[PDB]
């Protein structure tokens, strides 16, 4: 309803549809108003009462209580589009912007970036979510704060055990099983995303450009990281799905250690 809310700038548009700045006027409250034309909707759930955008459904199981999901406060059916109200983080930067401004992070703050990464997709993952688009692009900073929040549910799918045969993310991101067989399992292609975001942080860009280099699976480091970081992204990065390390055995890999609290990472590294 645009009574209840004050429409700023557009933040951006693409993919998952129009983002714009906003406040909530009741308190003044700093939101993102999101527009998503209901023809370009693909995959449609359906909230326990209404049919609805699967995106809507999956915000709303990881939406209760915190973490480090951008959290879905409130949406609006509309004749042609549906619109979300999201939480806005104040500043906040895409992390993909933030690695175009700084080409590759130290590893200290990779480090800490992919650890509330991982944290966040566990959250999802107990809460039954899939989110099968994780990227740079969909990860917000809280630059105050240092704290990393997952965006744009828009490709993800109720978290199963059996096997998944519909991919509706990036590309360069998926594992090699989906570009071959078109098969994959939530977990383990979420692991191998995993890899190519670490990657992408430390290097600055991802790995992989087309699908005959996914298909090798051979990982070569244009910039200068650490023995295990590298040992790390190769394990997630395992062309066997199987091969590939459980959230727990990343998070106990030896370079996952002694990692910075979140507003020390903003102290330190974003100038807090
Ligand atoms: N704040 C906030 C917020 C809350 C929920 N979703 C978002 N997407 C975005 C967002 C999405 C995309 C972009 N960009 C702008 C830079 N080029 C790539 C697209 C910038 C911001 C921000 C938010």
């Amino acid at each position: 309803l645009e009574s209840q809310y004050q429409v700023g700038p557009l933040l951006g548009s693409g993919g998952f549809g129009s983002v714009y700045s906003g406040i909530r006027v009741s308190d003044n409250l700093p939101v993102a108003i999101k527009h998503v034309e209901k023809d370009r909707i693909s995959d449609w759930g359906e909230l326990p009462n209404t049919r609805v955008p699967m995106e809507v459904v999956l915000l709303k199981k990881v939406s209760s209580g915190f973490s480090g999901v951008i959290r879905l406060l409130d949406w609006f059916e509309r004749p042609d589009s549906f619109v979300l109200i999201l939480e806005r983080p104040e500043p906040v930067q895409d992390l993909f912007d933030f690695i175009t401004e700084r080409g590759a992070l130290q590893e200290e703050l990779a480090r800490s970036f992919f650890w509330q990464v991982l944290e966040a997709v566990r959250h999802c993952h107990n809460c039954g979510v899939l989110h099968r688009d994780i990227k740079d692009e969909n990860i917000l900073i809280d630059l105050n704060r240092g704290e990393l929040k997952l965006i744009d549910f828009g490709s993800g799918a109720l978290l199963k055990d059996t096997v998944y045969t519909d991919f509706d993310g990036t590309r360069v991101y998926s594992p090699p099983e989906w570009i071959r067989y078109h098969r994959y399992h939530g977990r383990s292609a979420a692991v191998w995303s995993l890899g190519i975001l670490l990657y992408d942080m430390v290097c600055g860009d991802i790995p992989f450009e087309h699908d005959e280099e996914i298909i090798r699976g051979q990982v070569f480091f244009r910039q200068r990281v650490s023995s295990e970081c590298q040992h790390l992204i190769r394990w997630c990065l395992a062309l066997r799905p199987s091969d590939r390390p459980t959230f727990e055995e990343i998070q106990n890999h030896p370079w996952m250690q002694d990692v910075l609290l979140p507003q020390e990472t903003a102290e330190i590294h974003l100038h807090s």
